[PDB]
């Protein structure tokens, strides 16, 4: 349980976290690119790479998403702590920040969880399924974050609708990976029955 009076830094180095864990999700995804060309081949190898495209660029989403709202957490604290300093004003609203680390927590494990799934089907004998549930669950938690973040908000800046638009966008690419494995799942199974 985070000490009250060190709020502010462990949701800095939570959130600082958390964008380290979605960039290495982008590495790792993008790695995977060029280890499925050893591992299979053909249509398999076709639709696994678009797979991976569709992740990464969902990835790359979140990582929009994640410094968008930390932009927004930041201009709440500036706008808000007025003679306090910034750890002052996160320990006065404790129940705000918690909800921040809490939801960023679960970004980073959503994240982590996308990969492992990405991994397993691509690259061994993982479930296309696994990969789906996935995609909604990490959007789910983005969704979270965002929530999270606007409660202490209001129509301001860094713009508390960017980061409303970006939930959208990260929603928009989470369809798309699931719209895409669902099709080249199919493109697989259909290419070996005729």
């Amino acid at each position: 349980d985070v000490r009250q009076e060190e709020l502010g830094a462990v949701v800095d180095k939570e959130m600082a976290a958390t964008s380290a864990a979605i960039e290495d999700a982008v590495r790792r995804i993008e790695d995977m690119m060029n280890q499925a060309r050893h591992a299979s081949s053909g249509v398999k190898l076709e639709v696994n790479e678009r797979i991976l495209n569709s992740c990464t660029d969902l990835m790359k989403a979140i990582r929009l998403l994640v410094t968008t709202s930390t932009s927004l957490q930041k201009e709440i604290v500036e706008s808000g702590r007025g003679a306090a300093t910034q750890q002052e004003f996160y320990a006065k609203n404790s129940r705000w920040t918690e909800g921040l680390i809490s939801a960023s927590k679960a970004v980073g494990w959503g994240a982590t969880q996308l990969v492992e799934a990405a991994d397993k089907v691509v690259l061994h004998t993982g479930k296309y399924e696994e990969l789906i549930v996935c995609s909604h669950e990490i959007a789910a938690s983005t969704a979270q974050l965002v929530a999270a973040s606007k409660v202490k908000a209001n129509k301001h800046s860094p713009h508390l609708s960017r980061l409303q638009e970006c939930s959208r966008t990260v929603n928009e690419r989470a369809a798309n990976v699931v719209a895409s494995t669902k099709s080249g799942q199919e493109q697989i199974e259909d290419r070996d029955t005729m």
